[PDB]
């Protein structure tokens, strides 16, 4: 079987293992910081530089994967704490989408809020354009930020956030489970057919973005990813 | 929200938090032992003392899970390495099946390998009267060891093996995420409705078993775990 | 720290973790096949897709590794078995030399034995013209096939081939530790400043060449690596 | 040549390929445990009992060896985490010394941190009197607990750590790689001279200690080892 496999308890600029999109940098206690608290409509992307096959058309075969991440999200004075992150994959080629809104995009979508990717977003602002539910959620989408699914949730300011996620190809389920500061879990599922949305060869990563009025501190803190795709 | 966490980086025989039933014992290392090497038909298991509302029956709601823990199987000079571990949940009542031949019943079936509880096994010899597939593998149980579902997998004698464990209520889907040593991810999913085949509170632990030929050493490592109930 | 560490049991086409340049192909049993046969001064490479940081020119620390691979060397009817397998290091634009004879230089340098890398070859054919000792050998290379030192081996015909590969970045010492199918043990070491010879990302792999009369089967079975480099 | 194989996937206490000495026990998982929890300045060694011969007066010649192994150190509740475990090489009438205060002595030396050894210790307890850096390392010996050279290190209880050796005859190196639970690799390499401090025959093993108050389970999990001394 052909597997994939890493592991980042902090980050560095220059680590060729992951490219930067936009506005994020690295905080010298090895945190990735994806938006900038002084621009408008800001939005940082940061991937896995490898691309990774997810199926095959030749065998058929789609892989499973494991992984886990953990974020902070903190309010800043005065601006509205907004718009959130997103664990996402997309097209190999994926950039942040051309004249970017920021906002509720994510920075994974257009101004219609379609893109090419599927993610599970940790959305901490309510907007009507988008159908999104009236209070914090965790959603799973599919080329869209109107989520297929979500499920409320609460962000917490300061919070190390603990995610697990399970993709398992056979039954193509994409489950999520959140682990609040509080020591509650959060949790939501979907099926999400990788090998009809996505193509062969992917990228992983996180994107985030703000607005005029909207801005926070989005943070990703670790990352450890596991695929395994069986070769037949 | 209704929450029950907890997490053992070891075990040890004087703990209350545990219910140790049949041949299990507490190695000097910390490690829970499931079957005594010298026994004909030896079973051993392990209970967190304390039972989990899983589901209410004044709201209906189901409780969503995470779980991770660790275990080891080793192959013992002139035996059969077998016949597996189980995690598994079962009425708060749960007892070693009375008169247990072991084997393939995996501690938590009768003869005919039927009983009462939800499992992951991790079943190391095929056994043709639970219909077992020809290799080792990965299995959910629902009130047998003639698994619901199975995936092919290998047990790596001396080999440490994580494994991640996410029930979403809402979906009502067991998701299974399995890290081997050679560094390859096993998965498996199933809809269970945990509320349809459970009561109210349950228990939550490990068994394994052996028969007469058929022995090895079963340990679990580490185990942690989070449930939560929405009380609204 | 950063950290790059992958693990192959067995390869396969289209897999964007690695690098195929040349006449490479990868066999029905998950086998690199480095050249080609039917093909005059054949020559195949193999490298693992993602550059490598081994040094930092702001820090001035250099990355230490461990890695591990198999190979097998086989005789072919009517052809010299000839020339032989490098694990090499080199620039991360590295590329078959352009006009390659293939041959002695082993697909890394040019017709005088000169090139940009670091290697340890696994020899089987003596070239005067680089100086080469009279029989089989394991030769440690520094930006030349001219090794810098080399110890006597033995290619075993369709004998599998187990190496073991330390660098220490504090005393620059490459020890390379090869296991032969008589159960001996091999065992060359020099001091090799990656630092000072070759640039800050790096690319790391396997290369063989045969020529007009000298050809024999040359595979790469697994691949194991871990590098760890010391950030501020 | 003259090669010494054996591999060690598991150790029985009624075999006679290891001698044991103090306070070992086997556990029934087939690991060695070297140090008695409940005994003041507890200190247990095991050795290959068959002598290797690592030099020769007749000829002058020096043997190369590779030697990997795997090992685990656990926290106990209420006791320091000491005092560390050392892979070493000593004479073939090796004991342990008399009137052993166990500590930091790791079970080789006497109270002033002197024997007759050359090893490798993974130490993690500080003793000011040996000369120890401020953290947890992994230290080249020679005759002595006050480390030639020591490289940082961090011991994870329950974690599971890879070791491998090179030592390489011609330029007297004594190469060490460790596999850590995080996923980086440490290392360490020091020129030693075995023919100037060890005598011609000697013994290979493993020995731990611990103080009054310093105490942690010390497991031996595998053991694979393969020297060659040239004979012409
Ligand atoms: O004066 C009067 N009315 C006041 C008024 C307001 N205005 C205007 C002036 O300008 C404002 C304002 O209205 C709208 C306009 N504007 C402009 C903008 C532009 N930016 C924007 O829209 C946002 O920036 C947008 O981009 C955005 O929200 N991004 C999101 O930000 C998020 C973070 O927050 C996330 O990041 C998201 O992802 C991202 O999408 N946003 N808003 N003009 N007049 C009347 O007299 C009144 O007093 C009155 O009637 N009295 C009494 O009434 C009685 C009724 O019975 C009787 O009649 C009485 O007789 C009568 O006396
Ligand atoms: O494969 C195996 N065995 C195969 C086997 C044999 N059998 C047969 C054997 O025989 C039984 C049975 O099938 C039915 C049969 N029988 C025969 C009878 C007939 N008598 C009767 O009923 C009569 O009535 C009789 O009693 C009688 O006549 N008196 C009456 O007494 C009265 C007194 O008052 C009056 O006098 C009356 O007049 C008088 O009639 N009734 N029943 N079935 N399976 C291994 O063992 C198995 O364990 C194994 O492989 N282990 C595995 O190992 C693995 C590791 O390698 C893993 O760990 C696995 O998990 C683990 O599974
Ligand atoms: O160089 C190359 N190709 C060209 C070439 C030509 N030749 C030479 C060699 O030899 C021939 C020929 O040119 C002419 C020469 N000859 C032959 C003879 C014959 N005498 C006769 O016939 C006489 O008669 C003689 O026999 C005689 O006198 N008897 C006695 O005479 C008495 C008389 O009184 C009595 O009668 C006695 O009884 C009787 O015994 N006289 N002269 N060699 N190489 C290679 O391909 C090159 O590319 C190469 O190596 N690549 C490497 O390939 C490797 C794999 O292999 C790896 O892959 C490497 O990395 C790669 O670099
Ligand atoms: O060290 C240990 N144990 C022993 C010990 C002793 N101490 C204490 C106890 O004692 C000392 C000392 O600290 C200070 C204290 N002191 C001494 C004094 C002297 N009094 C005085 O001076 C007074 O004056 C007194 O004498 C007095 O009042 N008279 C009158 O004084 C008059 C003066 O005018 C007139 O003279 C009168 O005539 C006369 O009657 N005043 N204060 N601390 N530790 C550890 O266990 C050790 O083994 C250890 O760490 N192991 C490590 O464990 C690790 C795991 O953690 C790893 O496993 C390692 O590998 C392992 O190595
Ligand atoms: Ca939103
Ligand atoms: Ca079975
Ligand atoms: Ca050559
Ligand atoms: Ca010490
Ligand atoms: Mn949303
Ligand atoms: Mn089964
Ligand atoms: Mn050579
Ligand atoms: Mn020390």
């Amino acid at each position: 079987a052909e597997t994939v496999s890493f592991n980042f308890n902090s980050f560095s600029e220059g680590n060729p293992a992951i490219n930067f999109q936009g506005d994020v940098t690295v905080l010298s206690n090895g945190n990735i910081q994806l938006t900038n608290l002084n621009k408008v409509n800001s939005v940082g992307r940061v991937l896995y530089a490898m691309p990774v096959r997810i199926w095959s058309s030749a065998t058929g075969n789609v892989a499973s994967f494991l992984t886990s991440f953990s974020f902070e999200m903190k309010d800043i004075k005065d601006y509205d704490p907004a718009d959130g992150i997103i664990f996402f994959i997309a097209p190999e080629d994926t950039q942040i989408p051309a004249g970017s809104i920021g906002g509720g995009t994510l920075g994974v979508s257009d101004t219609k809020g379609a893109g090419h990717f599927v993610g599970v977003e940790f959305d901490t602002y309510s907007n009507s354009e988008y159908n999104d539910p009236p209070t914090d959620h965790v959603g799973i989408d599919v080329n869209s930020v109107d989520s297929v699914k979500t499920v409320p949730w609460n962000s917490v300011s300061g919070a190390v956030v603990k995610v697990t996620v399970i993709y398992d190809s056979s039954t193509k389920t994409l489950s999520v489970a959140v682990t609040n500061d509080n020591g509650d879990i959060t949790t939501i599922a979907q099926v999400v057919d990788l090998k009809a949305k996505l193509p062969e060869r992917v990228k992983f990563g996180f994107s985030a973005s703000g607005s005029l009025g909207g801005r926070q501190i989005h943070l990703i803190r670790s990352w450890s990813f596991t695929s395994t795709l069986i070769t037949t």
